[PDB]
């Protein structure tokens, strides 16, 4: 299912985000 | 799915604000 | 529908990367 | 269509987020 | 399809943002 990739793809997404505030803070 | 990817793109526009406060 | 939300969104993501690419400017 | 604006948008984060690699680089 | 056009540019933001936080440690 590709709404299955989807969804991960932002879900990782997400966790790079956080690293990225937590590396920035 | 389509609530899924709307949570998850909050959530990133959240993320992406805290960002850009703290380059400010 | 949710298209729309999306959409509007990812204008959002839009509008914040450049506020920092403009920011990483000066 | 709601799917060509979706990759539209996406499309123009990557190129963003290119801009912001190439300026941080 | 739309739906892998919307994969592939989301597999490239993962992949920006992996090397947005190598350059971070870096
Ligand atoms: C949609 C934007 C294009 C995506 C960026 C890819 C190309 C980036 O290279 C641009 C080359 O221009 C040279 C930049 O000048 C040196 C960088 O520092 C100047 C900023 O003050
Ligand atoms: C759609 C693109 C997805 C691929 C991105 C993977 C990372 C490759 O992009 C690197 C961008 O950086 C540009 C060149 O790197 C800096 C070179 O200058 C630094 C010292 O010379």
């Amino acid at each position: 299912d590709s709404q299955k990739w989807i969804v991960f793809l932002l879900f990782l997404i997400v966790l790079l985000l956080l690293a990225i505030v937590f590396l920035l803070r």
